[PDB]
């Protein structure tokens, strides 16, 4: 499609893919709360936006990626399969590097010991994710 | 821990969740073209990574309920079931009354007609959206 670069549009773009991807977490997290409670009409109707929210985000994913834009994520390019390996890989790579760690160091000088185990758990878990991902890319190239 | 208002730490359990409901998004858009181009493996590691990232942006949402903090979308409260409700209808009442149709006009003068079509299907989807959730609200109220 038409370069979509430089402009107001790319970043809005970028702002609806975040406001949707948040969008359907949240409402399947309050579905199961539903789901706890006995609301079974509420919980499938939640579950039904959700779905909705998806088709949103990718709708959202196609025009960045047909209008030359890159990842929301990670500010690489998504074009090819190749390509969106490598921007699943650069996004696991900052959050075990230097995301979590710096959650978890933060949380534990605040105060906060059980939050900050949880943070040193995700950036074991980010690092495993990213070296699956890096045998991906291996086995494609 | 129950209390968590105004740390650092609530910051980064914000945008801790964002960037996990980012990654189980791009992960499952990136898994369909795995499918199309006949990489099962790959697409089903990328489908199960992307539980993964489900599991974490809900951890992330249970340290945020249980230390007082507020929804990252929308700051509002998420407690309670009401609440939860009460948040979906203030963060879709924003996308339909102002994001969706700015988005639009932006994209209409900027010479984007296919996108701003998109924003104005969405702009109306999530009216439709508001419209179910306050439906919700008026059960959970009798
Ligand atoms: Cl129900
Ligand atoms: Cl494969
Ligand atoms: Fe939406
Ligand atoms: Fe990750
Ligand atoms: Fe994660
Ligand atoms: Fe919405
Ligand atoms: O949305
Ligand atoms: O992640």
């Amino acid at each position: 499609m038409k370069d979509l670069k430089g402009t107001k549009t790319a970043e809005n773009l970028k702002q609806g893919f975040i406001g949707e991807s948040m969008a359907n977490r949240r409402y399947l997290y309050f579905a199961k709360r539903a789901d706890e409670e006995g609301y079974p009409e509420i919980a499938g109707l939640l579950r039904s936006i959700a779905e909705g929210e998806t088709a949103h985000a990718f709708g959202h994913l196609d025009f960045i990626r047909q209008g030359g834009l890159t990842d929301p994520a990670t500010d690489k390019p998504i074009g090819t399969l190749e390509q969106m390996i490598e921007s699943a890989i650069a996004g696991e790579t900052y959050e075990w590097t230097q995301m979590y760690p710096g959650f978890a160091k933060v949380a534990r000088e605040e105060g906060f010991p059980e939050v900050a185990e949880w943070f040193e758990t995700l950036a074991r878990a980010e690092k495993s994710h990213a070296e699956k991902f890096q045998n991906v890319l291996k086995q494609l190239k």
